[PDB]
């Protein structure tokens, strides 16, 4: 359908097991009123490559910022040459909460994260399962850092 937003983000992959070590992938994200989709970006030709996956907008319960990592690697650190840094540095995380727990996405800028959150909140406005609570920190190594709850589906420890 009609593309609301199109961006290059760093995403934290869903793992085989919660113990398994984290993997981050650079992908192009597409937002429509029906889907949040992601692709392997074709840099050379300047196009979206292969679709890797999608989340139905109706399945989204929450969209918020996430408290940043205590000590991120350079790829997720605050930058400097604008065209370059907007595709190399991804310091601003946000979460897309759905059926299969939270999806963690890293924006190159604060402004782009704000645009994505603003638009994602609007496309989810008429959803049923919209939660009023959320986890401000990341689920990492079998637990959320903000409340120590050990279930990805656990109810939010903070009111939004
Ligand atoms: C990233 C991943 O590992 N799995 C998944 C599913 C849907 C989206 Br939009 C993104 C990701
Ligand atoms: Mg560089
Ligand atoms: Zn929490």
């Amino acid at each position: 359908a009609a593309v609301i937003l199109e961006s290059i983000f760093l995403k934290r992959s869903q793992q085989k097991k919660k113990t398994s070590p984290l993997n981050f992938k650079k992908r192009l994200f597409l937002l429509t009123v029906h889907k949040l989709s992601y692709y392997e970006y074709d840099f050379e030709r300047g196009r979206r490559g292969s679709k890797k996956g999608s989340i139905d907008v109706e399945k989204i319960t929450c969209v918020e910022t996430v408290v940043p990592e205590k000590n991120p690697p350079p790829e997720r650190q605050i930058p400097e040459m604008e065209q370059i840094s907007i595709i190399e540095r991804f310091p601003y995380p946000f979460q897309v909460v759905y059926d299969e727990g939270p999806l963690y996405v890293f924006s190159p800028t604060e402004e782009l994260r704000k645009r994505w959150i603003h638009q994602l909140k609007n496309v989810i406005r008429y959803n049923s399962d919209l939660v009023q609570k959320y986890h401000p920190a990341f689920w990492i190594d079998g637990q959320y850092l903000c409340c120590s709850q050990t279930a990805k589906n656990a109810m939010g420890c903070q009111i939004l």
